[PDB]
C-alpha cells in the first residue's frame, strides 16, 4: 500500500534535497552512483546505497533506465523520484517506472510527452488561452522560417524543440546570420537529441524570466507557490533567481501565477511543475513548462514556508493537497519575504566560465539567520571531475525585505571560502553589487550588456 522505500534517480546535492524529505516523512532512501562518483556525499547520505552503470561513462550511467529499475527492485524501493536533470523529464524512464510497479514521482505521463516537446507545450498553452511568444506553427524548415522572418521581421529567435539549457538556441538579425543560426541549431538537436524539429519566432528584447511554481494533485486541486524571477542570465543560462519579483508590480504577478494555474488546470497537471513566462512592459508570453521539481524551488519554499520535495512525494502517494498535505487555500498560500539563490560552481569567471577541476583544500560555509544551504559535492578533500556539472553547493538568503537579503548573501559570498579550486563567487559578488540587480529590475540581456560586471578584484590569498 503505502510506500516505504525510496529510491532516488539522481546526484549531488537534489539526492540529499529528496533524502531529507523522505526522512522527515518516515521513508527509508535508497541512492545510486556511478563509479567516478564513488565519494560523492549523496551515497554515504542514504540507508542503501548500490553501484550503477558498471563499466559505462558516468553520465550515460545516470542514464541507464534499466540498472535504475532494476536496482529499485532489488532493494525493493516502491518509489522514484528523478530530481531534475538526467532522466527527470524522460518518458521512457517514467513509463517504464510505472510499468514495472513502482511510483514515480512526478507528473503524469501525458504531461511528459505534451511538455517535452515545445510545439505540443505551445499548442497546449494556446489551447488554454495562454498567450504565447508569436512564431511560426509548430517546427519549419529553413525557407518556412526565411518566410516566417519575411512576415514578421527582425529579430527572430532560433529555438530547437528539444534545445534545452541554451543548446539549440540562437539569436539572429540578419539573413545570413539566420542561415548560420539554423546550421548550427541543426547541428546541435541532431547530436544531442537526435531530431531536427526547429522552430523559429520573434525575438524579445529586453524580458524577465518569470517562472511560476505549480503543485497539482491527483484529486484535481492545482495551486501555484508565487513566482520566481529568474532574469538574471548568463548567455540565457541562469545564474541568480529572485523569488518573488520584486521589480515587477503585485497584480501582474497575481495575472502570470493565475496564467499559469489555468494552463496547468486546463492539462490537469499533477504533482510539481514550473511555468516559464517571458515579461515585457506588461505582457506576458508562456515559454515552456518544466515538469519537474527545479534547481531553484529552494526560493520558493523559502517566500512560501511550503516543502516543495515533501509535497511531491505526497502527491506521488496520493494525498489530498489541502485536505492530508495540509496546504492552505491559494488565497492562503503566504508570502513570507523576498529570498535570493546563488548556485556556487566551479566555472572560472576569469577563464570563459570554463569548469574547472582539481582538489578542494579547504571549505568553509557561513551559516546564522537568514541562510540556507544546499550543498553538493564540496566538502574538503574532494576531488572535482570534470564528469559532472560544476555545481558545488546552492546558497539561498531570505529576508522580509529584498535589500537585506542582498547584504546578507554579500556577506555569505565573502564569507564563503572554498580555494584549491575557482569558483564564481567574485562573478556573483559583483553581480549582486550591481544597482540594476539590486533594484529588481535586471533582464535577461542584464549581464550581456554589462561589462563592468566582469572586473574581478584581486585577491591577496595568503596561504
Ligand atoms: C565572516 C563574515 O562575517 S563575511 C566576510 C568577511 N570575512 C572576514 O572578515 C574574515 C577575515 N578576512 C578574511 O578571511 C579574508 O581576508 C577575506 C574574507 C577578506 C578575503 O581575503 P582573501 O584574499 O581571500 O584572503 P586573505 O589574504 O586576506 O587571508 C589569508 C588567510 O588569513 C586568514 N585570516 C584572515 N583574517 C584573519 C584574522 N583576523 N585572523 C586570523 N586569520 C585570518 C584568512 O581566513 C585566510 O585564510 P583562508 O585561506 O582559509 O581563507
Ligand atoms: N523568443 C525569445 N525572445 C527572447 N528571449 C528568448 C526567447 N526565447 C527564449 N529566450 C531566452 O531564453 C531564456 C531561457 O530559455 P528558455 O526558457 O526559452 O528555454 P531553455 O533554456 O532551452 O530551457 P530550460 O529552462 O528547460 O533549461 C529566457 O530567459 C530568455 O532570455
Ligand atoms: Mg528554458
Amino acid at each position: 500500500s503505502h510506500m516505504k522505500k525510496l529510491l532516488v534517480a539522481n546526484r549531488g546535492e537534489i539526492a540529499v534535497r529528496v533524502f531529507r524529505a523522505c526522512n522527515e516523512l518516515g521513508l527509508s532512501t535508497v541512492a545510486v552512483y556511478a563509479r567516478e562518483d564513488e565519494y560523492s556525499v549523496h551515497r554515504f547520505k542514504a540507508d542503501e546505497s548500490y553501484l550503477i552503470g558498471q563499466g559505462k561513462k558516468p553520465i550515460d550511467a545516470y542514464l541507464d533506465i534499466d540498472d535504475i529499475i532494476r536496482v529499485a527492485l532489488e532493494s525493493g524501493a516502491d518509489a522514484i523520484h528523478p530530481g531534475y536533470g538526467l532522466l527527470s523529464e524522460n518518458l521512457e524512464f517514467a513509463t517504464k517506472v510505472r510499468a514495472a510497479g513502482l511510483v514515480f514521482v512526478g507528473p503524469e505521463l501525458h504531461h511528459l510527452d505534451i511538455f517535452g516537446d515545445k510545439i505540443k507545450a505551445k499548442a497546449a498553452a494556446d489551447e488554454a488561452k495562454v498567450p504565447g511568444i508569436p512564431g511560426t506553427n509548430g517546427a519549419v524548415d529553413i525557407d518556412g522560417a526565411l518566410e516566417f522572418a519575411k512576415t514578421y521581421g527582425y529579430p527572430v529567435m532560433i529555438k530547437a524543440a528539444l534545445g534545452g539549457g541554451g543548446r539549440g538556441m540562437r539569436v539572429a538579425r540578419n539573413d545570413a546570420e539566420m542561415h548560420d543560426g539554423y546550421a548550427r541549431a541543426k547541428s546541435e538537436a541532431i547530436g544531442a537529441f537526435g531530431s531536427g524539429e526547429i522552430y523559429v519566432e520573434k525575438y524579445i528584447e529586453n524580458p524577465k524570466h518569470i517562472e511560476v511554481q505549480i503543485l497539482g494533485d491527483r484529486h484535481g486541486n492545482i495551486i501555484h507557490l508565487h513566482e520566481r524571477d529568474c532574469s538574471v542570465q548568463r548567455r540565457n543560462q541562469k545564474v541568480i533567481e529572485i523569488a518573488p519579483a520584486v521589480g515587477l508590480s503585485p497584480d501582474f504577478r497575481n495575472e502570470i501565477c493565475e496564467a499559469a494555474v489555468k494552463l496547468c488546470k486546463n492539462v490537469g497537471y499533477v504533482n510539481a511543475g514550473t511555468v516559464e513566462f517571458l515579461v515585457k512592459d506588461d505582457k506576458f508570453y508562456f515559454i515552456e513548462v518544466n515538469p519537474r521539481v527545479q534547481v531553484e524551488h529552494t526560493i520558493t519554499e523559502l517566500i512560501t514556508g511550503v516543502d516543495i520535495v515533501q509535497a511531491q512525494i505526497l502527491i506521488a502517494q496520493g494525498k489530498d493537497l489541502h485536505r492530508e498535505i495540509g496546504l492552505p487555500a491559494q488565497s492562503e498560500i503566504p508570502l513570507l519575504g523576498s529570498a535570493i539563490q546563488c548556485r556556487i560552481t566551479t566555472e572560472d569567471p576569469q577563464n570563459g566560465f570554463l569548469p574547472d577541476t582539481g582538489k578542494i583544500d579547504t571549505y568553509r560555509s557561513p551559516g546564522g539567520f537568514g541562510i540556507r544551504l544546499d550543498v553538493g559535492n564540496a566538502y574538503a578533500g574532494y576531488e572535482v571531475t570534470p564528469y559532472f556539472d560544476s555545481l558545488l553547493v546552492k546558497v539561498c538568503t531570505f529576508a522580509n525585505e529584498f535589500s537585506d537579503s542582498v547584504r546578507k548573501m554579500d556577506r555569505v559570498l565573502h564569507e564563503f571560502r572554498i580555494r584549491g579550486v575557482k569558483t564564481n563567487i567574485p562573478f556573483l559578488i559583483n553581480v549582486i553589487a550591481n544597482e540594476n540587480f539590486t533594484s529588481g529590475q535586471a533582464t535577461t540581456t542584464f549581464i550581456d550588456n554589462t561589462p563592468s560586471l566582469f572586473n574581478f578584484p584581486r585577491l591577496r590569498d595568503r596561504g
